[PDB]
Parts: structure tokens; C-alpha cells; sequence
């Protein structure tokens, strides 16, 4: 079971012991430090409060095990047993720490304070940085949540500028990346994140995460529709790949049904197969049940132009009022291969050259939208920046002379909006002037409780698009 | 609770019924695919997978009624195969009528080799091999760090046997600080337990109990690490008294190793005026068992590197050892822990050469680059059928898309041997059955429910050793 006395680095272990004599506040905070992506989604604090920060955290076990633990991993008795217990005896095990932030789902430029981490007990001064480490995962999350908004910005543009509307953007790129990520539970956070701007989903282990941490209206928040693999294609043998084609298409008539076309000949599957011998099957289906034809192998927008040529001259092709072309509307395509943010941007402006509007097309990402990001993106980072000792306070930061870009910020931080309406961190506890209205930032947590909490529809509202806005 | 049921990608829910009707037997295996550096891969953390997930009574009528529940709302459409989950919970008790044959943990192969294969032992469940695909292929992940980790470790091997004559201390020499810059907990447990396959270095707490709760070792624990600084204990000094926080820090652990981050303001003079001169009394005095770690953090790793060494030389006593390389008094070590993946340790270990400093001198800590910079397709990790039975008939099956060669699929049921030059060949198409290629070297690890072969962390670390530690 989960023991928070093992969820941190091991050098923080060490830390009580190195800050000055009679500290007794450290004020921490996170950012995605400035340096693309210029702006950032705040989503995912809100499941590491819940799971792992509230309620009571520590128990005599816990600590018992973190002490045996710690003496064999630094040959050394350092573990700071003392501290760890006067959280259990005097909160019951409860941790003194608040914690403020925006509210999950804003959309926030680049080197704003986010959320800030102090102790609320002068005697656990070293709690605020123990926690640093399972705090800043939250950058997997916000990242997730990030990339796939911009990617959402991509299909926008080129949907509205080929169709003239927006209609199916929120099902336009799938989560494929259930086996590529690096774990259940990172399948599970970073499914939820992706949720945030789409709703198509084959990566399951996000529904439950959500409906239990954030919680929507609706049943669930995500989908999905039967489909293909390769097993299902290849076990009818290498010359029955039409068998098997009619068989999937015939077992699902009358729901959409995606099947991966590519096991041996993805253009002759395309011309001759679905194109010829199965097409009465095709042209019969419901414009709410159409076959959704899978490539899945060699270079993706070549790939995707050379299938949408085959079909276009198999199939009756219509101009849509943008001049733009559109398949029939039982008949769809979704590149699921070799999807990513650039290759994404590279296949819908090669389909808008070529005059095949987006309508046509829908894309699968697997490694690219949950395991292929890394906290150095968005620069997330955490840091403290005030603290008091000997009942002084000290505005702190690093300042790097090789690199301006790693400086932290300074003193009590807060949130506020501009005259314009933008976004501005004020440092040196500046927003107590109060020149700049009110701070933006909530307190989240406190003392063991969840204090402020949000829907997953209120965090999706707040992730919106300007276009669509 | 953790439900199998709801474990799979949602297109799997729908596969039971898209199989040719009559078939039986649905074989499946995993390879690390060879393209057109990552030659050889450690196969390491399938173990984990079948004992945390896969093991024992995994469907209950609860789980099954959960599964049909969120399908139905997920797929607005009833196409959750209960029938089958029913069937195995009634006739096998809730347990998997699997079995998986796999290489031992810690074996170094080649790529394009088969690493374990799937089947299902009862014909109503030929549904069952494919579905299990997502949570088995997740491998990829301890496997993959344990491959980069071990390249790491050849890296530094090689530049440390140059410059010092030895391998003194190569497992101490990449450390793990990943804790904080992998996805979620769960993967920084499963992602530090694979580094230490090759190292004995890490912060990352959370793989000490997943070595022990799974595979174990006759040590207390299999990583280590020892007291050191970050930013905040030097900054909340105050910008004026670094020094003082410096001089703290090393007093209080003054009789182990202990690493200080020296760049909050100006690593160069951090290391020439506070370290090398102010504060250097309480550096010389200290034993070989307890040195200074220097750690810089910020600007160019390699020219940090070079320039943090050239500055120490000059105030510190340096010998040249046996090889002709500059050493470091043993009280005073470096470690660079910032922007450091394979590549750029490759480079700062090269530059170091050329300017005649011994490895002997610096330790790598990597976090993101270690644990987190890794794709499914670093080693191409894929699972896919290739032998059926249907009708009673076996056929041997393969995917080889006419664009791309290179995901052409393996033929029919498969088996991993030993070639007569000692390396290794998967036999396709059955004919390892033909007996000219010695014993099949995949053993079962999971039959019908059951773990039937497990390894220690310790037989693991045995047989991802390199070859130079061998020789
Ligand atoms: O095909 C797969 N999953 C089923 C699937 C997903 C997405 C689509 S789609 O064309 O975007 C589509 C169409 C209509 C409704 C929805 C809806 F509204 F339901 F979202 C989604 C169609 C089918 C698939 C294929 N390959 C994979 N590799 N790894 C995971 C994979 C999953
Ligand atoms: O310094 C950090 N951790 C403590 C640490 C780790 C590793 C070393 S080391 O020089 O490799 C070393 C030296 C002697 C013994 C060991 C031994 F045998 F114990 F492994 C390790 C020295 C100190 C540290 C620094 N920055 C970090 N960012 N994110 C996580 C971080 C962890």
C-alpha cells in the first residue's frame, strides 16, 4: 500500500537537516517555465490530491517501514522519524500544507504561477519540499492535456477552412496509446488528460479515473466503435483477407466499424477489394454506420493521399460547398500510424492542397499523444521562493549565470488579471498592494481536506477553444 | 480494485466476434523488431505484469457486470462478450486459461527474436490471447529502460577502462533522478527497478518495493544513495550567504559522501572562490569514504563539465594516474545531473577524454532522459498472431504490409534457440519441433492462472551482465 514517507526523492530525506536554524516557513510553486506552446492546461492536481495527499497520510506502520527502508538505502540512520510522527500525534496524521490554485482546466500562458505548496505547521517547514516530487508529476497531465488541445487547434482550422464548420472536431483524434504508455496508471491519467479536449477514447482505464476523481453528467466521457486488428484480418489465412473483410463488415451493419486494410495490400484491399468485390456491401450502409477504412504502414500523408485517390475513383464523391471533397457518408478514413502533432499538421494541410476536405478523415494517436512528452516541454518545474526564519521572511530564488531561462521567480506569489484581461504573476508578495484586483488562484487543499474541487464538464468548459468559444 | 475486464483497448471488447467462426487456438508473440543503435534488448518486468495483474482469481461476477455496465455506455451498443468471461469464471474459478513461455528475465537478445509467446489452453477462450495484448505489450516499457540504461552502462564502461585501467565503481556511475519527471508513481516504480538491473544508484524510492514484493534480493535493498543538497536548502540561505549554507551543509554530513548543487548563482565562482578557497579547509579534510560531490546544474553539460574540472585543478591538488589521465583529489568528486540522456553522456565522457580527465572523476545522474525519453518504438516492441487452429486445421499467420518490410510479422508457432556459433535464431513455422537447433529456451512463466517460473532480481542482474564485467 501506497507509503508517502517512500514517495520522494531519496535526498530529500536529508533536507530537514540543511535549511537555516529556526526556519519555520518554506513557500514553494509550480510553473511551466518560459523560454510553441505557448500557452498551458491546468488539469490533473485534483487526482494526486485525492489519491495521495489527503485524508490521513501516515501512520505508526507507515513510519516503521520508511525508517527500516531508509537505514538500509543510505547505510545510515538520517530518516527524520521525529518529524514524521508529530504529524501523526498532533494532526492524526494529516498533512499541514496548503496549497492554492488555478482552477483545473484554465488555459494559462507560459511562466505564471499555478499552484503554490507552504507549511502550515512552523515545525513541519521541511513538509513543503518533501512533497515536490509527487506534486510535480502533475506536468504528465498538464502536458497530455497541452499537446492535445493544440493538436485540437490544428484539426480546427483546417476542418472550419475545408468544411466551413466545425462539426465532429471532438471526434477527430483518438486515443490509440494504451499499450504505449508506460503503465496502468499512466494510461489512466493520461487518457483523462486527452478527455479534456476530445471524446474518443480506446484507452479504457481513463473512464473509471475520471468518473471517480472529477465525475461527469453523463454516463461516461469517452467512446469508442468495433474495429479490426490485424489478428482478426490475418487469421483467416493470407488468401481470404476479402472473407474476412465481408464477415467484420456483415457481424457490424449497422454501427460504424473501422477495419485495418493494410495486412498485405492496403491499395489493393482499397481498389479491388472494398472497392470492387465488396463495394454492394459499402454503398448500402447507414450514414450513421459507415466503414472507416485503416491504413496503418508507410509514410503516413502519402499514404493517406494515395487511399483517398483509390476511393474517390471507386466511390461517388461529392463537392462540398467549401470546394472541397467528400467522400460518400458511409465511407470514412482514419490514420492511426505514425501520428504526431507535426505529422498531424503535415497530413491535413497535404489533404487541403490536394482539395480533400477534412471531413473525410479522422486520426488515431498512440505513443505520440501519451508516452512521446516529457516535463522538459512546457518547462515544469517547482521551486521555493519565500521563507521565513527567525520569524524573518526572505524572498528566495535561483538565479543560473549560464542560463536566464532557469531563474526562478521571487517571494509570495499570486495571480491576477491585467487591464486587458490576460493573465500576470506578481512576485515579492506585490499582490498585496492590491493594484491588480483580487488573486486567481484558490486554496485547493488544507490540513488533510480538499477544499475546492471540479467537474470534469467544468474542466472541459474551461479547455475550450477561442473558435469555439 | 483493478479489473482485467476493463484492462484491454476498447476495439479488443469487440474482437470475439470478427475471428473465423470454428477456431480454437489463437497464438501470439512478442518481439522487439529489428529495423532497416539498440542491437540486443534486456528482457526484463514481464514477471511483475503476471503476478500484479494477470495471476489467480481475475474475473468475479462483480467485475464481469462492471464491465457490461460501462461498455454499454462507452460503445452506446451491448457488444461485451459475457458469454466468454462467464465461462471462465464458472469452469476455471475466475482464473486465466492462458499460457505464456518467455525468455529469462535478464537475458540479452538480439533484435527480431521471439521473448515470449500467448496462447489460450481452452478452445471456448481463443478470444483471450489478443486481449491480454495491451497489459502483456506494456513490457516495452521495463524492457526498454533496461536496454537504455544497460547501453548507458557500456558507454561509461568503456571510457572508465580507458582512462583509469578498471571498472572500480561503474555501478555507482548513472544514478537515477527520475522521480519526479516519469508519468505517474506506478511507472516510477516499474522504470527505477529496470535502471537498477544495471546500476546500483537511485533516488527513486519507489523501485526498492517493487524489487522486493516481486522479485527479491539477498540484500536488504538493491539501490543506494547518500545525503545531498537541492536548490531550495542552498537558496533559503539567503543570495549573500551561500557560503554559509555551503559550510552547513558539508558539517553536517562530514563523515559521508555528501553532493552539493552549485549553481544557484554562479557555478564558476561557486567552485574557485567558495569551494576553492573560502571553504576548501573543510573539503581536504575529508576522508576518501566521504567526499564532496560537486553538482553543477545549468548551461552546457560538456563545457560545463570541462570548465567545473579545469577550475578544480587549479585549486586542488590533481594527480595523473597510471593511463596518463588528470585525477581529482579522492575527497572531491563531480556528478553532472542536468541534460543528460545516452547521447550526451556519450558526449561529455568523449570530451573528457580528449582534455585527459579520468571517468574516475564524475558521475552521471539522469531523470527524464533515463526513465521518461523512451517510445514503444525505440526497440519497435510488438505483439502479434502468428499460428491458429481452425476447423482443427493449424495455419501459420503474419501481417507484411506491401509499404513497409520492416513490420512483416513471424510465421506460425515460434521457439528461440541457440545457433551452433552460440547466438540466437527463433525458429518459425514450427520446426523447432524437427529438433536440430538444441532446446527451446523459452520456458513457461504462466499457466491457467498460475506463476510457474519466477527469478530473483539477482539471477536478473547475473544475466544482463556486459560482456566486458564477464571478461
Ligand atoms: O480502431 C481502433 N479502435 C476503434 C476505433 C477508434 C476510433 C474510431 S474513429 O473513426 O475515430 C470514430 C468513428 C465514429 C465514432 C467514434 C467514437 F465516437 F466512438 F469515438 C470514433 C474508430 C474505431 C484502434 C486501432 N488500432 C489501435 N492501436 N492501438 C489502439 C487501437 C485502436
Ligand atoms: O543528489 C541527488 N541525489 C543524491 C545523490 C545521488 C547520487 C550521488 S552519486 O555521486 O552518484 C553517489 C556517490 C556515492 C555513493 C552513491 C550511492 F552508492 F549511494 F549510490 C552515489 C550523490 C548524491 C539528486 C540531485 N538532483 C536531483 N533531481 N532529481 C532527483 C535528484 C537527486
Amino acid at each position: 500500500e501506497f507509503n508517502i514517507l517512500l514517495a520522494t526523492d531519496s535526498y530529500k530525506v536529508t533536507h530537514y537537516k540543511q535549511y537555516p536554524p529556526n526556519t519555520s516557513k518554506v513557500y514553494s510553486y509550480f510553473e511551466c517555465r518560459e523560454k510553441k506552446y505557448e500557452e498551458t492546461v491546468f488539469y490533473g492536481l485534483q487526482y494526486i490530491l485525492n489519491k495521495y495527499l489527503k485524508g490521513k497520510v501516515v501512520t505508526k506502520e507507515k513510519i516503521q517501514e520508511a525508517k527500516d527502508v531508509y537505514k538500509e538505502h543510505f547505510q545510515d540512520d538520517v530518516f527524520n522519524e521525529k518529524g514524521w510522527n508529530y504529524i501523526l500525534e498532533k494532526y492524526d496524521g494529516h498533512l499541514p500544507i496548503e496549497i492554492k490554485a488555478v482552477p483545473e482546466g484554465f488555459v494559462i500562458p507560459r511562466g505564471n504561477v499555478l499552484f503554490t505548496v507552504e507549511n502550515t505547521d512552523p515545525e513541519c517547514y521541511w513538509l513543503t519540499n518533501w512533497i515536490e516530487t509527487i506534486l510535480v508529476q502533475s506536468w504528465y497531465p498538464i502536458t497530455v492535456a497541452t499537446n492535445s488541445r493544440e493538436q485540437k487547434k490544428i484539426l480546427a482550422k483546417y476542418l472550419l477552412e475545408t468544411s466551413g464548420n466545425l462539426d465532429g472536431l471532438e471526434y477527430k483524434l483518438h486515443d490509440f496509446g494504451y499499450r504505449g504508455v508506460s503503465s496502468q496508471e499512466t494510461a489512466g491519467i493520461g487518457a483523462s488528460a486527452h478527455l479534456v479536449n476530445f471524446k474518443g477514447t480506446d484507452t479504457v482505464a481513463g473512464l473509471a479515473l475520471i468518473k471517480k476523481y472529477y465525475g461527469t453528467k453523463d454516463p461516461v466521457p469517452g467512446y469508442s466503435v468495433p474495429a479490426a486488428e490485424h489478428s482478426t484480418i490475418t487469421a483467416w489465412g493470407k488468401d481470404h483477407e476479402k472473407d474476412a473483410f465481408e464477415h467484420i463488415v456483415t457481424q457490424f451493419s449497422s454501427v460504424p466499424v473501422s477495419v485495418v486494410s493494410d495486412s498485405y495490400d492496403i491499395y489493393n484491399a482499397c481498389e479491388k477489394i472494398w472497392g470492387e468485390d465488396l463495394r454492394h456491401l459499402i454503398v448500402s450502409r447507414s450514414t450513421q454506420a459507415p466503414l472507416i477504412i485503416r491504413p496503418d504502414s508507410g509514410n503516413p500523408l502519402d499514404t493517406v493521399l494515395k487511399v483517398l485517390e483509390i476511393l474517390g475513383k471507386k466511390f461517388p464523391v461529392t463537392e462540398n460547398s467549401k470546394g472541397y471533397k467528400l467522400l460518400p457518408p458511409y465511407l470514412r478514413v482514419i490514420q492511426g500510424d505514425g501520428v504526431d502533432i507535426n505529422t498531424l499538421q503535415e497530413i491535413v494541410e497535404g489533404m487541403k492542397q490536394k482539395m480533400w476536405s477534412i471531413e473525410n478523415i479522422a486520426f488515431g494517436s498512440g505513443g505520440g499523444l501519451l508516452q512521446k512528452l516529457t516535463r522538459d516541454l512546457l518547462n515544469c518545474s517547482f521551486k521555493c521562493s519565500y521563507v521565513v526564519t527567525n520569524g524573518l521572511g526572505i524572498n528566495v530564488f535561483k538565479d543560473p549565470v549560464a542560463d536566464p531561462n532557469k531563474r526562478s521567480k521571487k517571494g509570495r506569489l499570486s495571480l491576477h488579471r491585467t487591464p486587458a484581461g490576460n493573465f500576470v504573476t506578481l512576485e515579492e508578495g506585490k499582490g498585496d498592494l492590491e493594484e491588480y484586483g483580487q488573486d486567481l488562484l484558490h486554496t485547493v487543499f488544507k490540513n488533510g481536506k480538499v477544499t475546492k474541487s471540479y467537474s470534469f464538464d467544468e474542466i472541459r468548459k474551461n479547455a475550450q477553444l477561442n473558435i469555439e468559444l
